[PDB]
């Protein structure tokens, strides 16, 4: 059957939610966390920069913990890696901004 449990490096979350920011100038968001960092070894948005795509959306917001952006892995990877790809990411392109996250809270009741 299937093996694990106890604990594992990679495994997609129940409330994992994935959304579109409409591209325009650049991602301009803030990462934290890192297998390095003391924040990590996940990485969550450190603080939504006033002026970019996702500021606008707001879907986001910093503390939230992110799984990949553009199409790279930001799960179990380096503070510099992750940062490293939204400025890395396609950028004055065509296609909107691809945002993966884990979405969960209280709500009425």
């Amino acid at each position: 059957g299937s093996s694990g449990s106890s604990g594992s490096p990679l495994d997609r979350d129940p409330a994992f939610r994935v959304i579109t920011v409409t591209k325009e100038t650049g991602l301009g968001l803030k990462i934290l966390g890192g297998i390095n960092r003391n924040e990590g070894p996940l990485v969550y948005i450190h603080e939504v920069i006033p002026g970019g795509d996702c500021y606008k959306d707001g879907r986001l917001k910093p503390g939230d913990q992110l799984v990949s952006i553009n199409k790279e892995s930001m799960i179990g990877v380096s503070f510099e890696e992750a940062k490293s790809i939204i400025t890395r990411a396609k950028l004055r392109s065509e296609s909107p901004w691809e945002i993966a996250f884990i979405r969960s809270g209280p709500s009425s009741g």
